[PDB]
């Protein structure tokens, strides 16, 4: 990569690093000749990941543990040697309790930044955000559109009080989480002005091939999955229609976050076009048309709302791309296509 | 297609100045059929007259029946109609149960009995409500409406609440809808006529007020009065567009016959609508948020609505941002 802030070869901490948009971050990088070190609670949870890497990249992956994220110095070993960090802000929804979710959400954040403000070998942080620190999908509302400028602050309040009934309150919940997480971010970088410069990377609805499905289907890929395999859930037939991005794309935008010289301080949209659960269907029967497949959905009415996508193009651009990748590209990368094997 | 009235066919509707009836007749017009529509007086459907005259020119002929009851009443204005849409609105002058259930039934019984006596006539769809199911109730888990859902316990209740109870009026509209609901049914399986019955059961019908004079005193005149500052259950709402389809298509669909149609499209609450019009108008200033008035956990088979309105070229639901545009606008700085 031309004019790369971060010398080919360097070091990437990767957290979370067995999670499903996160090992997509880190293949990008791998394939763009980085080395990884990535984070999970255990070394058992990349073992998998670790296997298939090594065989892909030989040499250029390495877990690292880190049982606690919450605890101070949690990452002040693993960040050592790092010209850059990925922080994925995941949100663990074990709990319907505001603070049980929300406040590990930011904690891990503030964490990271902490530990990449005491490396001066930090160039460059990612945050991984989401659409929903913008706005949470809400179909047939004319008149949305989000730029940099956009934040879900109603979340924040709204998350605390719906009732228990409401079959949107965990996405809410997620939403507060990832709008404080990446608000309390953008908000230490103010006030302690670090070495480092910040790029937030904001996917929507992540689509492509799950590296290893024993331990990523709690993903919105995996959730896509089940729906191959022909399981339907209740929350997904009240899932607003949505923006679908390829996972090689979002990997892709944290790469240039990560190393490209014109993006600093940006707010990037993961967001190619929208969908509904009806367009994956139709999609899952042409590759498949063998297979059999749940029913098309109610409708879910249709996404109208528009994101300012100028900073992601440009970093697909800079990194090979015509563009974002298609939907039916994206779901194949997923589920493949029928084959008869002879 | 398929359309058992045949194309450029007459319908008669009944007090067709009625918000929800006027929503029916202008979906008719809109689909080439022709309209005859009954009002207790030429005043009440002038101006909706006038409307029509414009819009779809030489298709609207107002009809004068002072009484509802009558018998004969509609002989003039039936002739030659291939449908008929009765509108079992419910008057609520009094308190009195048996003065306000009885012309509900009795209308009703009565076009049933001229559409009985018309040869022409093929479809006759009835104007019923959800609360012919039920009345709604917040936080009530297991509710599923079904077209055998039927709001007996409002009978009761209706004649027995106490007037201080702040309920009563509904529950007297709803024992007016289901007793003529009740009695539209009853009367198809004992005299067996010669047309299909459907019923339209609407909840909360959310739409543009074609003549604001007359059509103020109906569920969207009510949301027009909190919309400009007058504050005087959560419940299901629906487009009034949609309203107009599923009667249209009550009408002049094959696939739809002997069945009780429910227009609830999707919950909501005052506190959903003043956040709606907050967003139409941000310059404009509304009531504040009301007290939490809990949620609706009901759900209804809408099974025949949604294959009425994909036969009518629609993907689904009319939305309630969409719809309560409809109803109020968007703020505009005109230059």
């Amino acid at each position: 990569i031309d004019n790369a802030v971060l010398p080919e070869g360097s070091l990437v901490l990767v957290t979370g690093a067995n999670g499903f948009v996160a090992s997509h971050v880190v293949e990008q990088l791998l394939e763009h000749g980085y080395k990884v070190r990535g984070t999970a609670r255990s070394a058992s949870k990349l073992a998998n990941l670790q296997k298939r890497w090594d065989a892909k990249y030989p040499g250029r992956f390495e877990t690292a543990v880190v049982e606690d994220m919450l605890k101070q110095g949690a990452y002040d070993e693993v960040i050592k040697g790092a010209a850059g960090v990925a922080h994925i802000a995941s949100v663990v929804s074990f709990s319907n309790k505001y603070d049980e979710v929300v406040t590990p959400a930011i904690g891990g954040t503030l964490n990271a930044l902490r530990a990449a403000a005491a490396t001066p070998s930090v160039k460059r942080f990612v945050l991984t955000s989401s659409t929903v620190s913008a706005l949470i999908p809400k179909p047939n509302v004319e008149g949305i559109y989000l730029d940099e400028k956009s934040w879900n602050l109603e979340s924040i309040d709204k998350a605390k009080t719906l009732p228990e009934s409401d079959p949107q309150k965990s996405l809410w919940v997620y939403a507060a989480s990832k709008t404080e997480a990446e608000l309390a971010a953008w908000k230490f970088m103010d006030e302690n002005k670090p070495h480092f410069t910040l790029n937030a990377v904001l996917p929507n609805y992540t689509i492509g091939t799950i590296f290893d499905p024993e331990t990523q289907s709690g993903s919105t890929s995996g959730w896509m999955m089940s729906l191959f395999n022909g399981e339907v859930s209740p929350a997904l037939a009240l899932f607003p229609p949505t923006y679908y991005v390829s996972a090689v794309d979002i990997g892709l935008l944290h790469l240039g976050c990560l190393v490209l010289p014109q993006i600093e301080r940006r707010r990037v949209y993961g967001t190619a076009g929208t969908f509904d659960w009806n367009t994956v269907l139709a999609t899952f029967r042409k590759l498949y048309p063998s297979k059999t497949f749940p029913a098309d959905f109610p409708d879910q009415g249709q996404d109208l709302s528009k994101f300012d996508t100028a900073p992601s193009l440009e970093i697909l651009k800079s990194l090979g791309r015509p563009g974002w990748r298609s939907i039916e590209e994206s779901i194949k990368d997923l589920v493949g296509s029928e084959t008869a094997i002879q």
